[PDB]
C-alpha cells in the first residue's frame, strides 16, 4: 500500500530539500549584499537569486500536485523519473539565474518541458481511469447509469 | 481505490491548468509593459495582473489541502463541485483585477465563500470520523481507552 | 483506511486556519496603514506583517508535504505532534515579526527545528520502507531482481 507511493514520497522529500538549498542561497546573498529583513530589494544579483527562489516556491505545489496525480493514475516510475528531471532542471535554473537572467532560460525551458510532461501523464492517467468505463457503459447501453448529464 | 479520488485528482489538474493560464497572462503583460525579469514593479495594470497571479498562487495549496480533506472525509462529489466553483471564481477574480482593483472584489468574495465552504466540509468530514467514535466509547465507558487525555 | 490519516488531515486543516488568521492580520494592517491593493510597500510595521505572511505561505506547502510523508511512512502521532509544534511556532513567529524583526528569530528557529524534525521523520520513514527490503534481497542474493542498477 505505502510502498506503491514510496518513490513519489522520496521525490517529494528531495524537492523539499532542494527548496531548503535555494533558501540557504538567499540567506547567503542577504549577508553578501547587507539586505536586511524585511526588505526584498537590493543589487541586481541579489534580486535575481531572490526571484529564482520565489519562482521555484510558486511552482513547487504545482509540481507536487502533478507528480502525485501522474504517479497514482499513470505509472509511479514514469512520474518519479519525470519529477527528478524537473527538480534537476530547477537547480540549473537557480544557478543560471544567479549568474544572469539570460542563463536561466535554457534550464527554465527544460523544467517547463518536464512539468508539461507531468501534466500530460496526469491527464493520460485520469483519461485511462474514466474513458474505458464510459466506453464500456456506452457499448452496454448503460451510460445514463454511469453519467446522467 | 484510485477512482474513489479520481474526481479530486481531475479538479486538482484543472487548478494546475488555471495557474498555467494566469502565468501566460503575466508573461503577456511583461511584453506589453516591457517589464524585464528580475523586476515585478511597473504600470498599475501590469501590477494588478501580477498581484492577481501571486494571490492565486498563495491560495492554490490551501485550496488543494481542503479539497482533498473535504473529498476524502466528507463526500467526493460535494468537494469536487465546490472546488470547481472556487476555480471559476478565481478565473473571474483574475479577469476582474486585470481591469480594476474594484472589479476583483465580487469574484474574490465568491471565491472566499467557496473556500470557506470547502473548509466547513473538511471540518464536518473530520468531525463525522471522530465524534461518533468518541460518543460510542463514552456510552460504553471505554473513553480512556480511545483517548486518555 | 481514512482514519489512519485523520490526524494528519486535522493538523492540515488547522494549518489552513492559521493561514486564514495571518491573512486577516494583513487585511487589518492594510486599513491601519491605508495600504491599497495593488501595493505591498508601506510603513516598516506593515512591511514586517506582510513579509511574515509571505514567509508562512512559502513554507506552508513544504510543511504539508513533510507532514504527510512523515505521518504515512514514520508514525502518524509523531508527525501530527511535530506539525502542531511547527504551527504554534509559526503563530509566535508572526506575532514576534509584527512587533520587531529581532523578536521573530527565537520562534523562527523553533519552527526551523520543528520542520527539520519532520524532514528527519520523513527520511527515516522512507528508509524504514526501503533499506530492510534491500537488506533482505542482498542476503538472499536477489538484489538485481529488486534493483538492477
Ligand atoms: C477527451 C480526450 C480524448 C482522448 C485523447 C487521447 C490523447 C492521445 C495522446 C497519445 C496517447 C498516449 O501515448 C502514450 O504516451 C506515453 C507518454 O508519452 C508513452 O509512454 C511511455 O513513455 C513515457 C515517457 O514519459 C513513460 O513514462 C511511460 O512509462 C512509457 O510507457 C506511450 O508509449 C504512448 O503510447
Ligand atoms: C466540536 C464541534 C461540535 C459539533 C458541531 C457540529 C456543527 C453543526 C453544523 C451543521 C451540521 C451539518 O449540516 C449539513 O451541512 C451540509 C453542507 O452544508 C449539508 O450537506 C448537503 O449540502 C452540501 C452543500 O455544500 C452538499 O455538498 C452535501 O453533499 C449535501 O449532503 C446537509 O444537508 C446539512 O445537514
Ligand atoms: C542511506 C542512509 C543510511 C542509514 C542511516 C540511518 C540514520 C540513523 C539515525 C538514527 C536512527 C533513528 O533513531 C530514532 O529516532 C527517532 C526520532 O528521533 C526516535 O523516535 C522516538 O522519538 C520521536 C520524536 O520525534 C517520536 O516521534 C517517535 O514516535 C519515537 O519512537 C527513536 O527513539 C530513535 O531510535
Ligand atoms: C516550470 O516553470 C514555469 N512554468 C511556466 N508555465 C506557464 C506557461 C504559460 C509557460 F506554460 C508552466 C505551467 C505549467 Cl502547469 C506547466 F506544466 C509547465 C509550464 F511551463 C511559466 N513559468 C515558469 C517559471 O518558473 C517562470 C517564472 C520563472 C522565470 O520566468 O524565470
Ligand atoms: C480565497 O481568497 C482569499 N481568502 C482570504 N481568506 C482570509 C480571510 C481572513 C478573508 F478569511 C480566506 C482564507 C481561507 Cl482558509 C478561506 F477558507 C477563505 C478565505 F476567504 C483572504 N484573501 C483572499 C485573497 O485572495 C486576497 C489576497 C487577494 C486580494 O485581496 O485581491
Ligand atoms: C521554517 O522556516 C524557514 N526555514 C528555512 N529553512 C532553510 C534553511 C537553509 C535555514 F534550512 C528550512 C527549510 C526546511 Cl525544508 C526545513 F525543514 C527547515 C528549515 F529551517 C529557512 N527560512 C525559514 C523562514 O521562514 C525564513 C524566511 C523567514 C524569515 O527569515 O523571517
Ligand atoms: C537551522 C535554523 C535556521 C533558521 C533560519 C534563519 C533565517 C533568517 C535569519 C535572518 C537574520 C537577520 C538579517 C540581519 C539584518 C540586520 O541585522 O540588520
Ligand atoms: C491537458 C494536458 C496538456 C498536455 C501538455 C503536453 C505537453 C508536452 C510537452 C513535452
Ligand atoms: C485532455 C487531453 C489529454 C491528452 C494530453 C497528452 C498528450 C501527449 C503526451 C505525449
Ligand atoms: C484529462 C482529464 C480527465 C478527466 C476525467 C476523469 C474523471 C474521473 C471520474 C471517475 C469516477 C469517479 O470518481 O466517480
Ligand atoms: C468506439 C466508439 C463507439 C461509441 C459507442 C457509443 C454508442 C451509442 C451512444 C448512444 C447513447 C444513448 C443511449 C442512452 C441509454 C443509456 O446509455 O443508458
Ligand atoms: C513552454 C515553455 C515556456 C517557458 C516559460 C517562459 C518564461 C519566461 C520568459 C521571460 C523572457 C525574458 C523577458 C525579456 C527581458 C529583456 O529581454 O530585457
Ligand atoms: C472550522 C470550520 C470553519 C467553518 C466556516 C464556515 C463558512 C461558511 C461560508 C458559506
Ligand atoms: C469546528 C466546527 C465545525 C463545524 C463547521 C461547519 C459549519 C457549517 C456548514 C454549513
Ligand atoms: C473539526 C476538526 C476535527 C478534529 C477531530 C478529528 C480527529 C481524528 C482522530 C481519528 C483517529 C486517529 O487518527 O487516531
Ligand atoms: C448524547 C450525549 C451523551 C454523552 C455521554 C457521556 C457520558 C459520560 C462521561 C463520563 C466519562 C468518565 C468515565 C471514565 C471511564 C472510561 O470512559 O474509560
Ligand atoms: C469573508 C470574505 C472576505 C474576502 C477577502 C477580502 C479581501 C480584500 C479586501 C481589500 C479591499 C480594498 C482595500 C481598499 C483600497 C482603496 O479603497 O483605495
Ligand atoms: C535528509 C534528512 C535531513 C535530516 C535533518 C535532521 C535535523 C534535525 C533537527 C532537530
Ligand atoms: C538521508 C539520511 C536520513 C537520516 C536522517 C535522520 C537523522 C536524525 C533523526 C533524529
Ligand atoms: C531518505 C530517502 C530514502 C529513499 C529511499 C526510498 C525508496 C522507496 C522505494 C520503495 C519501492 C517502490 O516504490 O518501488
Ligand atoms: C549487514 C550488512 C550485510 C550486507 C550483505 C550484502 C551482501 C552481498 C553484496 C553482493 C551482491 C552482488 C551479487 C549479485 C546477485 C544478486 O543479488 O542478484
Ligand atoms: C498534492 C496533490 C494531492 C495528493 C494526492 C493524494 C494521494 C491519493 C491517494 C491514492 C489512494
Ligand atoms: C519511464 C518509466 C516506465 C514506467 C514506470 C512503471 C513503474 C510504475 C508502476 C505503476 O504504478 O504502474
Ligand atoms: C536536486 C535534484 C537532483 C536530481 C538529479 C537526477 C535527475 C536525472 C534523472 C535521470
Ligand atoms: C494536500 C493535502 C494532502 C493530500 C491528502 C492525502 C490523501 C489521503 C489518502 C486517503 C486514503
Ligand atoms: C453536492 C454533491 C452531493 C454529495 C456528493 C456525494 C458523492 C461522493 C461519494 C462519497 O465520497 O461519499
Ligand atoms: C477554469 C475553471 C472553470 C470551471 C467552470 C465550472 C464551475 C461551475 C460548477 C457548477
Ligand atoms: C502534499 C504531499 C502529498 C500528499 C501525500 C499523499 C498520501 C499518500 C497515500 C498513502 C496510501
Ligand atoms: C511522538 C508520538 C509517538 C509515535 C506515534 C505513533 C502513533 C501513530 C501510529 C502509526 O502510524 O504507526
Ligand atoms: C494555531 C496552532 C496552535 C497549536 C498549539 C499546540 C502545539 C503544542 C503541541 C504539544
Amino acid at each position: 500500500g505505502k510502498d506503491e507511493v514510496a518513490l513519489l514520497a522520496a521525490v517529494t522529500l528531495l524537492g523539499v530539500l532542494l527548496q531548503a538549498y535555494f533558501s540557504l542561497q538567499v540567506i547567503s546573498a542577504r549577508r553578501a549584499f547587507r539586505v536586511s529583513p524585511p526588505l526584498t530589494t537590493g543589487p541586481p544579483e541579489f534580486e535575481r537569486v531572490y526571484r529564482a527562489q520565489v519562482n521555484c516556491s510558486e511552482y513547487f505545489p504545482l509540481f507536487l500536485a502533478t507528480l502525485w496525480v501522474a504517479g497514482i493514475f499513470f505509472h509511479e516510475g514514469a512520474a518519479a523519473l519525470c519529477g527528478l528531471v524537473y527538480l534537476f532542471a530547477r537547480l540549473r535554473y537557480f544557478q543560471g539565474y544567479a549568474r544572469s537572467a539570460q542563463l536561466r532560460l535554457a534550464p527554465l525551458y527544460a523544467s517547463a518541458r518536464a512539468l508539461w510532461l507531468l501534466v500530460a501523464l496526469a491527464a493520460l492517467g485520469l483519461l485511462a481511469h474514466f474513458l474505458p468505463a464510459a466506453l464500456r457503459a456506452a457499448l452496454l447501453g448503460r451510460l445514463r447509469t454511469l453519467l446522467p448529464w
